[PDB]
């Protein structure tokens, strides 16, 4: 993988302390999106390496996280720059459309 696995644990140094912007992915097991979601961030992660990373954070394991940030719906996407969520991104919204809302931001 292109992405990196974040925890709990792992958070605060992998994400909110990041120089570059960071897509996180709240996934779950259970959630169907979460399936279509994960080969475009797989890409998403790839072709743009040097400009952003891309997170995943599994919710069945890592429950602060999501509490943290109120995660009530999977998938939810949330864009880092440095330490804020900056933007919101709930449900599976496709390719084009996720590289469309990193285009001003990234």
């Amino acid at each position: 993988s292109a992405t990196i696995k974040v925890t709990d644990a792992s958070f605060a140094t992998d994400v909110l302390s990041s120089n570059k912007p960071v897509l996180v992915d709240f996934w779950a097991t259970w959630c169907g999106p979460s399936k279509m979601v994960a080969p475009v961030l797989e890409e998403i992660a790839t072709e743009r390496a040097t400009d952003l990373t891309v997170a995943k954070l599994d919710v069945d394991t890592n429950p602060e996280t999501a509490r943290n940030f109120q995660v009530v719906s999977i998938p939810t996407l949330i864009l880092f720059k440095d330490g804020q969520p900056v933007k919101r991104i709930v449900g599976a919204k496709g390719k084009a459309a996720l590289l469309r809302e990193l285009s001003d931001v990234v």
